[PDB]
């Protein structure tokens, strides 16, 4: 039942993994955590294996670990990263200390691929279609990604795309500061914390990505939070009184009102030469009032995607119980929860 493990040291650390995984080779330069590429001899799949660092060192870290495992176990969709395997060399709860996770090896992300360059309209159609397809799935389970950007989108030779690296740990203030890609795709309401946010923040990110694929340029490359807000408001216009009401921070509401009023620009003269159907879709995504943005399910039926739309093949997710987020537990309790999820894991059918 229990497989045989073997040990080796790599650039760093003792890795201890089932024999099925061969040819471990350090990847990412540690940008993704401690990650090795490998070949899984049981599936024939090229895989990424992550060893979690100090998963249970604190309450906050124990919960993070549990959170990532729960989320990865839930997701089963062509356009979303899933879990191939999860293991520990530990034989009991008492000795449980390390957690390893296994997924498809991704090669190129959309960032380091389309760096500084425009795509053809049919490629924009197909890439945005798949993002919205994965997002309909994610949103139907009441999961919000929260951090969509080109670097979290993986694409292979045949233009096939998966969404990766969900928002699982809140960013520091410093990484959100200045002229940084980490902030350029973020909805204004969450960038300035105007109000309680919801899944519609992801649709704002999609519009920012779509614009960039059409022009080859960052849509809102702000030098800081406030510079970025000015770039946004110049395009979509300053808030009307209806939206101002919904901003529950008095200080933010007050700052917005200090600004000279501006009308929404003509998108056809911004995105010169673009498919009129693409322009129409951009206007429906890039709307300041989040209540009024188009949803993923609605966008999928938009005429821009007539080439790819298939209502019988755009599935939704099983319900996802997130009650644990409200829950306050000891380190050892989070750890015991995690062990149960490791132990109960069943791999996906190879078909
Ligand atoms: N899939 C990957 N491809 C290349 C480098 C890193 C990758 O993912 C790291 C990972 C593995 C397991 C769970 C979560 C993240």
């Amino acid at each position: 039942e229990r497989p045989t493990f073997y040990r080796q040291e790599l650039n760093k650390t003792i890795w201890e993994v089932p024999e099925r995984y061969q040819n471990l080779s350090p990847v990412g330069s540690g940008a993704y955590g401690s990650v090795c590429a490998a070949f899984d001899t049981k599936t024939g799949l090229r895989v990424a294996v992550k060893k979690l660092s100090r998963p249970f060192q604190s309450i906050i870290h124990a919960k993070r670990t549990y959170r990532e495992l729960r989320l990865l176990k839930h997701m089963k969709h062509e356009n979303v990263i899933g879990l191939l395997d999860v293991f520990t060399p530990a034989r009991s709860l008492e000795e449980f200390n390390d957690v390893y996770l296994v997924t498809h090896l991704m090669g190129a992300d959309l960032n380091n691929i389309v760096k500084c360059q425009k795509l053809t309209d049919d490629h924009v159609q197909f890439l945005i279609y798949q993002i919205l397809r994965g997002l309909k799935y994610i949103h139907s389970a009441d999961i919000i990604h929260r951090d969509l950007k080109p670097s979290n989108l993986a694409v292979n030779e045949d233009c096939e795309l998966k969404i990766l690296d969900f928002g699982l740990a809140r960013h520091t203030d410093d990484e959100m500061t200045g002229y940084v890609a980490t902030r350029w795709y973020r909805a204004p309401e969450i960038m300035l914390n105007w109000m309680h946010y919801n899944q519609t923040v992801d649709i704002w990110s999609v519009g920012c990505i779509m614009a960039e694929l059409l022009t080859g340029r960052t849509l809102f490359p702000g030098t800081d939070h406030i510079d970025q807000l000015k770039l946004i408001l110049r395009l979509v216009g300053t808030p009307g009184a209806e939206l101002l009401k919904k901003i529950s921070s008095e200080s933010a509401r007050n700052y917005i009102q200090s600004l000279t009023q501006m009308p929404k620009m003509n998108f056809a003269n911004v995105f010169i030469g673009a498919n009129p159907l693409a322009v129409d879709l951009l206007e429906k995504m890039l709307v300041l009032d989040s209540d009024k943005r188009i949803t993923a399910a609605q966008a999928l039926a938009h005429a821009y995607f007539a080439q790819y739309h298939d209502p019988d093949d755009e599935p939704v997710a099983d319900p996802y119980d997130q009650s644990f987020e409200s829950r306050d537990l000891l380190i050892d309790e989070w750890k015991s929860l995690t062990y149960d999820e490791v132990i109960s894991f069943v791999p996906p059918p190879l078909d």
